[PDB]
């Protein structure tokens, strides 16, 4: 797995109040994160199935 | 009435500029308050009718 697959990390989670839409009663919070992944040469590795 | 009917108050009326929906050419304002009441010993008072 040190060469079969790969994970790219860009930005961890973030939380923030969403000003606008907040009508002094319904406080609306927003959050997000960003990252991804992909495969290397998918020959190093196999899958045992029935 | 000092013991027949009770009026309960929670929050004096509050105002606030409604952020969101208010822009460089308009302003939105929003107010609210919380009050209520109930009867105490309604065996105290009496009513006169026809």
């Amino acid at each position: 797995w040190k060469t079969a697959f790969y994970a790219v990390e860009k930005r961890p989670m973030f939380f923030e109040q969403y000003e606008g839409g907040s009508s002094a009663w319904c406080v609306k919070y927003q959050f997000g994160a960003e990252d991804g992944g992909f495969v290397g040469c998918c020959e190093h590795g196999r899958i045992l199935q029935i």
